[PDB]
């Protein structure tokens, strides 16, 4: 803890959290993602990706059309204000991202774009 | 026939279609929804409201906030581009709509607001 | 229509229905299946597999031990009344099978076995 | 914690976690359920339910038939292990049951049996 958090993708396509809190004294912020099923990457990949609440439908709509070769993410999405890589199991990814680019009284979402998997794998990061 | 299309939201929370193309051609276009189920409108109430896919997100979180009463949608909410009533089982609306409110390039969004539905009862909907 | 039905699954891991009634006066029953994605089979693969409601979750454990060449499904499993192939995207499969396999009275749940689907992918089938 | 855990159902359809361990040692255990949200419990009403996987969708399908005023569970279910009661906002409920009603190489799953809510509020629990 202190400025990052652990969480972990299964093969039940659930994220072990819902709820992430950032504390405002962090200077920057790490997730810290693992996949802890048995499932690989091609059939049940996870990655964590951050946007706004408002943005989170857009950016799941385009990174389903860029595809598999693109961790199904648009390239160089604005709307993303962080993300991991796709991975698969036994593998592992964190991203750092600087607070900063957080407001407060601002509402967050994190999600895997896997897929089909958002409409499970989705909760809510707010700063403290 | 064409600009018309019918749509069902179940007992299992889920519409039988996550994607309707919107013909260019078309004057005005028909949603007609119907519920097929057995449960009652205050614990399974469905309707199909259309906006932007930016503009979603506030949509379902102030027509949760409305109330059943209110059929979970905020009255008069300009984001709301076209919507049916809530129904219950074995009830059925239909909405018609200018199509000229809609324009090429703009990514929409079909959803319900019934509280937690959305993270099923969505799908795209595009002008071509 | 009566004694068959049409049925697709799509990117967003749901079938178009979740509830089929058999006619008691079919002899035999057709499923036509078709996956009008555009995602391959071996990262959103569609198959439609029948069994009894308690069968389910052993039919899908065994079937995701199978693995892809298997078609996600347990060689000659008895606990499945019938099913057809793994199909990926603009494939398509019909299976037909006898309906005194099913007797009135018995609950009976049709779904898919590729890895996490079965949680949306499902739904009743109901001799009547 | 030592023999009990405390879980949360909130207004996105969500439990605070979705894996249990159960000691072996525990004579008992005990579930601790408190929905943290704002929406009353014909709208988003939660239970916690135990059955083993093989019967959760007997469970499932049943109590959805029960109605509200049964609190979405078939009276006197033989599969169900233990469960609390249905609540709403702000409520609270309790369910210790025995640790000998579990054989080990049995697996379990923990649900909500209000319409919709099992595809995502489910998980495991496990005898170690
Ligand atoms: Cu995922
Ligand atoms: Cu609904
Ligand atoms: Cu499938
Ligand atoms: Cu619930």
């Amino acid at each position: 803890a202190e400025c990052s958090v652990d969480i972990q993708g299964n093969d039940q396509m659930q994220f072990n959290t819902n709820a992430i809190t950032v504390d405002k004294s962090c200077k920057q912020f790490t997730v810290n993602l693992s996949h802890p099923g048995n499932l690989p990457k091609n059939v049940m990949g996870h990655n964590w990706v951050l946007s706004t609440a408002a943005d989170m439908q857009g950016v799941v709509t385009d990174g389903m059309a860029s595809g598999l070769d693109k961790d199904y993410l648009k390239p160089d999405d604005s709307r993303v204000i962080a993300h991991t890589k796709l991975i698969g199991s036994g593998e592992k990814d964190s991203v750092t991202f600087d607070v900063s680019k957080l407001k407060e009284g601002e509402q967050y979402m994190f999600f895997c774009t896997f897929p089909g998997h958002s409409a499970l794998m989705k909760g809510t990061l707010t700063l403290k």
